[PDB]
C-alpha cells in the first residue's frame, strides 16, 4: 500500500477519522493513517513541521490559514489535478470557500466544509420565566434583556454562553457583531464596533455569561448549555448531534440578534479546507483521498451534523425535528457570513483583535482604547 497521513482537529465522532476508516476499507492500494491535532495547534506548528520535513501529507486546516500556507509554498497547487478530476468541480463549491482555497490564481486544496454561528435558545426555560419560547431575541437589546431574566444563579443558570477565548474562537465570536455595527476586520474601530464590545462588557459585568467566557471554547461553552446550565448559547452546526444526544430540554437555533431593529444580519464564514503539502511523496493518492471526501458529502449532515461547502447538493431534511429546524437557521445564517481574509498574515490580524477583546472584558483598557489599538496593528499588518 502506499500509506499517507492525514492531521485534523475533528475528534473521534467527528467526520476524518470516519471517512479515513471508509476509505481504508476499500482496500485500493492506499492507507491513511490519522492524526488528530488541538485547535490551538493545528497552525504555526504545522508550518513548523512543514519547515522541517516533518509536514503530514494531507490537513484540514482552517480556512483563515490557508492563505498564510498557500502563499508560503507550503501546499501543493492542485490546479491541474482538480480539472482532471470527474468527482471535484470548482463550480460546485461556494464562493467564499472556494476563493479561500486560493493563491496568485491558483487552486491550493478543496474546501471541507462551511459554517456559521447562531443563536440557540432552551424553550423550557424561555417558557419557565414567562418569556415567548416562540418569538427569541431580534435586537441586541432584547437578547440582553432575555439574558437578565434568564440568569439565576440559584439555579445554576446563565443567560448566556459564548465565547471570548484569547485565540481564533474570540475573533469568530466577535467579527459578527461588529460587523452586524458597521466594523469589519480592516476598520475595527468605528463606533459601532465599541458598542459591540460594550455590550460584551455588559454580558460579563452583569454575570449574565460565566467568567470563564474568556478562557472557554465555543465547544466547551456549548456543554454547559446541553447541561442546562446555561439558557442560550452561541455557536455553530458542529454542535448539533452532540446536542441532540446530550441536551435534555426542546430547544431551537435562530439568526443572530441585530443591534438595532433590522439593522442587517452579519457574522464569519466558518470551517476547514483540506490541502495536500506541497513536498508530499504521493500527490496523486493523496489527491485521490480528497476526491473520496468530497463524494462523501451528501451524508455529512445527516451523519454528523456538519454543512458541505457546497451549491450543488443543498442539505435534505434528516427527519429529525429539532436538527432540521436548526438546518433552515444555520443555512439562513450563512447566507450573510463574511470570510476572514483573504490574508497571510490573519493570525496577527486576529491576535490584534484577541487583545483588544480581552483588554476591554478584564477591564485593563476601555472598549475605544482597546479597538484603537488593534486598528492601529492591523493597519501595519493588513498591509
Ligand atoms: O474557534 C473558532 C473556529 O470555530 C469553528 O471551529 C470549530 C470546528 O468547526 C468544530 O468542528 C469543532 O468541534 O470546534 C471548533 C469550535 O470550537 C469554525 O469552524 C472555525 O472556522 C473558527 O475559526
Amino acid at each position: 500500500d502506499v500509506t499517507l497521513t492525514l492531521w485534523s482537529l475533528d475528534r473521534d465522532i467527528q467526520p476524518a477519522p470516519n471517512l479515513i476508516k471508509e476509505f481504508n476499507a476499500l482496500n485500493n492500494g492506499i492507507k491513511i493513517e490519522y492524526r488528530q491535532l488541538q485547535f490551538d495547534d493545528v497552525v504555526s506548528e504545522s508550518m513548523r513541521a512543514y519547515s522541517t520535513g516533518n509536514a503530514p501529507d494531507i490537513i484540514a486546516i482552517d480556512n483563515p490559514n490557508h492563505a498564510m500556507f498557500a502563499s508560503r509554498g507550503a501546499f501543493l497547487d492542485v490546479t491541474d489535478m482538480i480539472a482532471k478530476s470527474d468527482v471535484i468541480k470548482t463550480e460546485n463549491y461556494f464562493p467564499g470557500p472556494l476563493k479561500s482555497v486560493t493563491w496568485d490564481g491558483k487552486y491550493f486544496g478543496v474546501p471541507k466544509a462551511t459554517n456559521t454561528i447562531a443563536l440557540y435558545y432552551n424553550k423550557d426555560l424561555f417558557k419557565a420565566a414567562g418569556l415567548d419560547a416562540a418569538k427569541p431575541p431580534q435586537t441586541w437589546d432584547e437578547l440582553v434583556d432575555a439574558a437578565r431574566k434568564l440568569t439565576n444563579p440559584a439555579k445554576n443558570v446563565y443567560g448566556i454562553s459564548f465565547s471570548a477565548k484569547a485565540n481564533e474562537e474570540g475573533t469568530f465570536q466577535f467579527l459578527p457583531w461588529a460587523q452586524m455595527a458597521g466594523a469589519t476586520y480592516k476598520n475595527i474601530n468605528t463606533d459601532g464596533a465599541v458598542k459591540a464590545l460594550e455590550t460584551w462588557k455588559t454580558l460579563l459585568d452583569e454575570k449574565l455569561a460565566s467568567p470563564d467566557t474568556l478562557t472557554r471554547s465555543q465547544w466547551d461553552s456549548t456543554a454547559t448549555f446541553n447541561a442546562g446550565n446555561a439558557a442560550m448559547a452561541i455557536s455553530g452546526p458542529w454542535e448539533i448531534d452532540r446536542m441532540l444526544k446530550d441536551a435534555k430540554f426542546d430547544w431551537g437555533v435562530t439568526l443572530l440578534p441585530v443591534p438595532t431593529p433590522d439593522a442587517p444580519r452579519s457574522s464569519a464564514m466558518g470551517d476547514y479546507n483540506w490541502a495536500i503539502f506541497s513536498k508530499t511523496k504521493h500527490p496523486a493518492e493523496a489527491f485521490k483521498a480528497i476526491e473520496f471526501f468530497a463524494s462523501k458529502d451528501k451524508d455529512m449532515f445527516k451523519n454528523f451534523g456538519q454543512l458541505p461547502a457546497r451549491s450543488d447538493i443543498p442539505v435534505p431534511p434528516t427527519g429529525n425535528a429539532l436538527k432540521d429546524e436548526a438546518l433552515k437557521t444555520f443555512v439562513e445564517q450563512l447566507k450573510y457570513a463574511q470570510p476572514r481574509g483573504p490574508s497571510p498574515e490573519w493570525p496577527k490580524i486576529s491576535k490584534a483583535i484577541q487583545d483588544a477583546i480581552q483588554g476591554a472584558l478584564s477591564g485593563q483598557m476601555t472598549p475605544k482604547a482597546a479597538l484603537d489599538q488593534a486598528a492601529e496593528k492591523i493597519k501595519l499588518v493588513d498591509g
